[PDB]
């Protein structure tokens, strides 16, 4: 029990709504996540569709989070990814 | 370098019932877990003037180790955990 949503323990942060998670049941949720360790994102690409030569590209995203000041931003529904 | 089946964290294909939403791109997920990872649904349930309660539900996500790169679909999101 922490004292307020800006300083929880393990952080709570919201990921940029430009990322979300999307369930089929398709439905788009905004991501909190509780942060017990970092994580990275890689979007792949397979470039060459090829059984004797394949190849894959990928590039990391750099992720932008958003500290939250009050229950007041936390949506109606979303997810919550508790890493570590 | 290892085959997909010998590295460490394994490639964790993620049930693609559940995919990585990007701007509407849609992406299959592959995990590759350093440290577990938990997913839960949440939904306000309640807010009155003095307080709030979230209902939070697990979902136990299916996943399946990855032991050819032909599993791997032609675009996906790869989630690193630390």
């Amino acid at each position: 029990m922490d004292p307020k949503i800006s300083e929880m323990h393990p952080a709570l942060r919201l990921v940029d709504p430009q990322i979300q998670l999307a369930v089929t049941r398709p439905k788009v949720y905004p991501i909190i996540l509780r942060l017990g360790s970092p994580l990275s994102l890689n979007m792949a690409r397979k470039t060459l569709n090829s059984l004797e030569d394949k190849a894959f590209q990928l590039t990391p995203i750099a992720v932008q989070m958003t500290k939250l000041a009050t229950t007041e931003e936390l949506p109606d529904e979303f997810v919550v990814v508790t890493v570590k």
